[PDB]
DNA sequence: TATTACGCAAACCGTGGTATTGGACGGCATGGC
DNA sequence: TGCCATGCCGTCCAATATGCGTAA
C-alpha cells in the first residue's frame, strides 16, 4: 500500500466514476485503474467492481492523521507544545520560581512542566545529560558548557518570633544583628544559602552568631515559629504570611535568582523558556 | 511517503542509519536521501533523534491503521467478526483476562484478538482515538463517555518464600501482617495495585511496613522466589503455581480486588458490541 | 582509634583531597597522610583510594560522625546539668506537621519547661525508629507510623484536609468541598519517596470512599506541590498545618467527610527514657 | 576531648576513688588526676568533687558518664563495622534485569548469592540493555542481567549458563508435537515471538535450516504466554519461562545441536564495589 | 468507458618516605588534707 | 594513714620542611 492509492480511492468514491475523479485530480484514466487495481492487491479484497465501504472508513482516517501529524511535528519544533522538565533547589520555590513558570505558561499556554528536586550539582549532571531542562537556585559556579542567567535580586529579611517584633522594629541593617542567634539553612548543599549569608557578614565586618543549621528554609522558620530560634530568609519566603513570625528587610545585601541550562543542543520548549526568562530579566 | 515512514521508524529504533539499513536490507544513501525528502516534505528537523518524536508517534499510529485496515477489510469481506484490539494494564494479564479472552473467542469463533500493553490513562487515550476497543485493568477512575464494568472480584494472597511458609499457614488476616516486609508493585503505572494494597491496610488501621516496589508482579515474585522479600498478589497470579513461593489467602472483609474493563460508549464498532455483550453476559458467572 | 584521626578523616572525605582538607584543617599534608595510614591500621581496611572512599570508607564515615557529634552534644550536656537545666530535647520530624503543628507543640513545651532547648533533625518515618532505638533522637514526629516492637506510638491531635487550588479556581468549590467533589480534579501530591506517606493515604481516603482518584504528579514535598498550584499547573491537597499559613495565590477549601482527618504523632523508645523526654511526654499526653 | 580521658573518667567513677582506677588501668595515679583536669578544661564543667576518701560524680559527672560509655562502644564497634563493609559481608547489590531470566534464572542466582552472603540485600530494578550499560558505566546499577549483551568498552560479559527452548502451545493443542520435538517439527506452527530475543530465535531456525512462519509479535513474555493460554497463539520460550507451571499452557523441549539461549551477566570492569566484588566471586565459581 | 501494449524519461540503489624539633603523656618523687 | 594534686624528667608521637502518457 502507498499514499496515491488512498487519495485515488477517496476521489473515485466521491466522484462515482474512474474518470470523473481522473479530472478531479488531473491525470489520465489508465493510471486511475492502474493503482486501484493494484490497491485491491495490496489489500486482497475487491473494493470496487465494474468490502469497499469497509476500507473507505479507514482510508479517510489514514490521511487525516497524516496532515494533522505534520502540524504536530512542526508545532513541536516551534516550542508551542511541550513539557518543560524544571529542576530546582531551595529558597526560590516559596514564591520566586512559581511566578516564573506561571508567567511562562501564560506566554506558552499549551506547555506543561515537571518539577524535580535536585541539588545544585545533580542539576549540572542532569543538564549535561538531558534529564532536566533548567535548574533553579541562587549561587551557581560556572561549568565549561553551562550558561547562567541572573534574573533579578531579592532582599534578605530577618525572621523572628512575633513576641520580639518591637525589639528590632520594622527593618534594621546587618550590623544591628551581632547578638541574634541566627539559625540558618540548608544542611545539604556544599555552598548554599547559609554560606553566602556568612559571607555577607564577613564582608560587613560582623562575625555572625549561628546556633544551628537546619534542612529547609521552612525548618528554620519552624524553629522560629516556636520561638526556639531566629533566622534570615530571602524576600520570596518573607512574602508568605507566616503565622507567628515577623519579618524585616536587611539594608548591598541582596541575593540573586539564577537558572542554569546546557548551552548546546537546546530543545525548542526550553528555548521558549529562555526567551521568556531573558525578556523577564531586564524588566 | 509510506516507504519513508518505515525507514524513519527503523532509524529511530537503530540510533544510526547504518544499522537501520541492515534491518531493511538496504544501504545508507537510500535511507538518507528519503529522510532528507521526508524532512523537507514535513518541515521539521528530525535528526540521533530530534524534537519530532511526535512524528514518530503519529507514524506508528499510521502504520498501525494501515495494517488494521488491511486485516479489517479482509475479515469484513469474509463475513468474519474481525480483530478485537484489547489493551491491558497490570495483573489480569496473568490468568483472568486470558480466560475471558478464551471464553470470548470460542463464543465468537470468527473473531481474533490483539494485545498491546497500555496504562490506565493510555487506555482512555486509546479508547478515544480509536486505537483500542477495550482496555482491562483493576482500579479505573471514571471518565466522561468511557464506561467501566467490573466482571468479577478476586481474593488476595500473601506470597512468601517456601521456607517462611509454615509461619502464616493456609490463610492469614491483614492484622497478621503488621511486621512483614512487603515488596509491592507496579512501580510507576500511576495509582494502581500497590496503592490499593496500602489503602486496604490503611482502611484497617494498619500502616504497613513496606520495603520495596519493583517493576511488575514478576519482579516481586522473583524477589520472593529468591528468598529476599514477601509480597501480596491477587488470585490470578497465585493460581500460576510459582516455584519456591507459597501463597496464603488473605482473609478479611474488604480484601478483594476487581477485574474491570473500559470502552467508549459513543461509536461502538460491531466487534466491540459483541464483546461487551459477552462481558456483561459474564458479569454473573 | 583516636579523635584527631577522626577530624582528619572527615575533612578529607569532605573536601575531596588531602590538600584542601589540610587547608581546611590548618596543617600540612604529611601529617594528614601519616594519620590515615595509622587509621587504616587500627581498623584494618583501606578507606581511601587515590579522592573517593571505599565502601569501607563510607561505612566508617557514618560511625566517625556519630562519635564527634556525640561529644559535641556532651560538651553542652554537662554544662546544662551544672545549672540543673532540663537540657536539649533532640527532636526529629518528617512531613507536613513542620509547617504549623510541631512548632506549636515545641512553643508550648518551651513555655512550661523554660530551661530546655531543642534540636531539629529531618529524618524518615523509619529513619527515626533507627535513631530512637539508638539514642540519637528522643522524639520523632510524623503522620502515619507502623508499630515497631521497641517504640511506643502516641497520637496527639487531628488536622483537617484542604483542597489546594489556584486563587482563580476558588469559586468552583466555594468554602467547602467533599471527597466526591474531587472525583475529577487532576491532583498533584507528595511527599515523593518518603516511604508510604501522605499521598498514599490520600489515595487511600479516596479509595476508602470508593473513588479511584485522578493523580497527575507527585513532587518532593508540600512546598513543591503548592508551587505548581500557585502557578496554575496543579491542584493539590494539604493538611491543616500547611493551610493555616496564608499562601499567595492559593485557595484552600476544607474537605468535608466522616473519615477525612489526618493525625499528628510522635514516637519514643519506651525502654530507657531520658528525663527531659519524660518532662516532654508528660506534656504531649496532656494535649489530648 | 580524646579517648584516653574517656577510659579514665569511667574508671575513676567505677572505682569511686581515682587511686584504685590507676591500678585497673595499669598506669600511675598522677596521670589519672592530671587527665581529669584537662578533661574538665576541654569540657568546661566540674565532674568530680575530691575529698580525702575518694571522689563523687557531680551532676556533670553522671550526665557525662553516660555519654562517655556511648562514645566508647562506637569507637570499638566502628572497627568491626568497617571490616565488614570492606569484606563485602554487608551491602545492597543493585541488580538490573531485562526479559525472561526474571521468571526463574535470576531469582535462583540471587538466592544462591544471598544464601552465601546472608548479611546482604538486593534492589531489583528493570532496565533495557542500553539503560544497563548506560547505567553500569555511570554506576547506578551494580550488575545487569539479560540474554544477549553487546560487547561494549569498559564492561565485561559473563555467559554463565544455558537454557533449552520450549514450544509453548495451548493445553488443547498439546498432543500435536510430543513431550519433546526438534526445530523442524515446528514448520507449520504460527509463532508469536517477542524481543533481542526474537532476532536470535529466528537465528536458531535459520542456523538449523528453516525459514519460520512468524504469525504475530508482542514485546512482553507474559503477553506471548497470555495469548497462548487464551487459545490464540503459540510461542517459543526459555526454560525459565517453561519452568513456571503455566495454567493452560503446555511446553515442549526443543532439541537439537546447539539449540539453547545463554544467561549473561554484565557489569563494569574497573572499580567494582565490595558487595559486587563478592557477587562476581559467586558468579564465576558457580559456572561449574 | 476499461483495460491493454509500448518507450523514454525519471527514480533511485550498489601522595609517600626521611630527618629534626616541639610537645604529650606517663612514671617517680614530693607536698597538701 | 589513705587520697588528691604538683614538679621534673624520659620516651614516644607528631608535625614542618518504474510509472507515466500515447496508442490499441
Amino acid at each position: 500500500m502507498e499514499f496515491r492509492q488512498l487519495k485515488y480511492f477517496i476521489a473515485v468514491a466521491e466522484a462515482g466514476n474512474m474518470a470523473a475523479a481522473a479530472k478531479r485530480l488531473h491525470v489520465s484514466q489508465p493510471p486511475i485503474t492502474r493503482q486501484m487495481q493494484a490497491l485491491e492487491a495490496d489489500l486482497g479484497v475487491v473494493l470496487l467492481e465494474r468490502a469497499g465501504h469497509a476500507f473507505l472508513e479507514d482510508a479517510r482516517r489514514i490521511l487525516e492523521l497524516a496532515g494533522r501529524s505534520g502540524d504536530r511535528s512542526r508545532a513541536a519544533a516551534r516550542g508551542d507544545v511541550g513539557e518543560l522538565s524544571v529542576a530546582y533547589f531551595g529558597t526560590p520555590i516559596y514564591r520566586s520560581l512559581p511566578l516564573l513558570l506561571r508567567a511562562f505558561l501564560t506566554s506558552t499556554p499549551t506547555a506543561t512542566v515537571s518539577l524535580t528536586h535536585m541539588t545544585k550539582d545533580e542539576q549540572v549532571e542532569g543538564l549535561l545529560a538531558g534529564t532536566i531542562h533548567v535548574g533553579f537556585s541562587r549561587f551557581f559556579p560556572r561549568h565549561p558548557g553551562i550558561e547562567i542567567v541572573n534574573i533579578a535580586q531579592e532582599d534578605l529579611y530577618l525572621a523572628v518570633h512575633r513576641s520580639q517584633s518591637g525589639k528590632f522594629g520594622k527593618t534594621c541593617k546587618l550590623a544591628d544583628l551581632r547578638a541574634v542567634e541566627l539559625t540558618l539553612f540548608p544542611r545539604g548543599g556544599r555552598p548554599s544559602f547559609a554560606d553566602e549569608v556568612i559571607g555577607l557578614f564577613k564582608h560587613a565586618g560582623i562575625e555572625p552568631r549561628i546556633a544551628r543549621v537546619v534542612e529547609d528554609a521552612t525548618a528554620a522558620l519552624a524553629l522560629t515559629m516556636a520561638g526556639a530560634a531566629s533566622s534570615i530568609v530571602p524576600a520570596s519566603v518573607a512574602a508568605i504570611r507566616w503565622p507567628d513570625i515577623a519579618f524585616a528587610r536587611i539594608v548591598r545585601v541582596k541575593v540573586p535568582i539564577s537558572c542554569i541550562f546546557r548551552k548546546e543542543k537546546q530543545p525548542p520548549i526550553l528555548a521558549r523558556f529562555v526567551e521568556h526568562v531573558r525578556r523577564s530579566a531586564k524588566d
